[PDB]
């Protein structure tokens, strides 16, 4: 019933001060927090945090779950736009996995709050940035299988961070899969054949651009989540965001591409929206 010592992560309990609520989940709560010394260059600096720990109904599945999300984002370095591990406390009292706080919250909510305010470019310079994110996870060899806009956080100098690490997998060829993953993000392969590879998460980057230039709206509007699996498999793909560009429109579809190798990589991503982003 105990957690195994990790002096690498672990913070003391007395050096965080927890603060107000961020927000409560499925299976888990986050709060803000102060914590003094978080960064080992600055000892005696107190840097604002965010905290994930269980809620008072927690099941067991919901500590293992909690457990397990810290170890993924113990083993993803460092990066500019994913929200990093800071720290844990793990012993002699309740689990608290701090992360990196992100003041203006999930990029949904904050696209949707911006609705007619974000200019064309601050849209592709979002895209751009959650492309070098995914490019970042996928050369540490990390799916992360649950990109989204919900699961995109943003910070007070409006970095965009990929959060959400819950569902990610340390693939070290392809995962291996009742699905518990958002339907209408995932790749056919991965509904339909329990497969899930880097493409699998481009098919999901896809799904994210349409809802980043329709400034959060929901993908497959009207569909049931019955109808969807079949949909998928005859070639359904959504409309062109009104926003959108031919050129960012040809994209989204290119990561919907039926055959994964057919999707571009991160990689290619990256060099297209870096091209677009310096033409705009
Ligand atoms: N590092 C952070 N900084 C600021 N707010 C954060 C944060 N991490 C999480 N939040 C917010 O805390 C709330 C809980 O998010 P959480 O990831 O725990 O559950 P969830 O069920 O929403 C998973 P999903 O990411 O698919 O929505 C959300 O409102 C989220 O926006």
């Amino acid at each position: 019933y105990e957690l195994p010592e990790d002096p690498k992560w672990e913070f003391p309990r007395d050096k965080l001060t927890l603060g107000k609520p961020l927000g409560e989940g499925a299976f888990g709560q986050v709060v803000m927090a102060e914590a003094v010394g978080i960064d080992k260059d600055k000892p005696k600096e107190a840097v604002t945090v965010a905290v994930k720990m269980l809620k008072d109904d927690a099941t067991e599945k919901d500590l293992s779950d909690l457990v397990s999300e810290m170890e993924m984002m113990k083993m993803i370095g460092k990066h500019k736009n994913i929200i990093n591990l800071l720290g844990a406390c793990t012993q002699d009292g309740p689990l608290y996995v701090i992360v990196e706080y992100a003041s203006k919250g999930n990029l949904r909510e904050y696209l949707r709050a911006r609705r007619p305010q974000m200019t064309f470019k601050d849209l592709v310079s979002c895209t751009y940035q959650l492309a070098r994110g995914m490019e970042y996870l996928a050369s540490q060899k990390c799916i992360h299988r649950d990109l989204a806009a919900r699961n995109v956080l943003v910070t007070e100098n409006n970095v965009m961070k990929i959060a959400d690490f819950g569902l990610a997998r340390d693939i070290n060829d392809y995962y291996k899969t009742n699905g518990r993953l958002p339907v209408k993000w995932m790749a056919p392969e991965a509904l339909f054949d329990r497969v899930y590879t880097h493409q699998s998460d481009v098919w999901s980057f896809g799904v994210l651009m349409w809802e980043i230039f329709t400034l959060g709206g929901s993908p497959y509007p009207g569909i049931p989540v019955e109808e969807l699996f079949k949909l998928l498999k005859e070639g359904h793909r959504m409309d062109k965001p009104a926003n959108c560009t031919n050129e960012l429109y040809m994209m989204m579809r290119d990561c919907w591409h039926a055959v994964p190798s057919q999707r571009p990589t991160f990689k290619q991503l990256v060099e297209d929206l870096d091209r677009i982003l310096t033409l705009t």
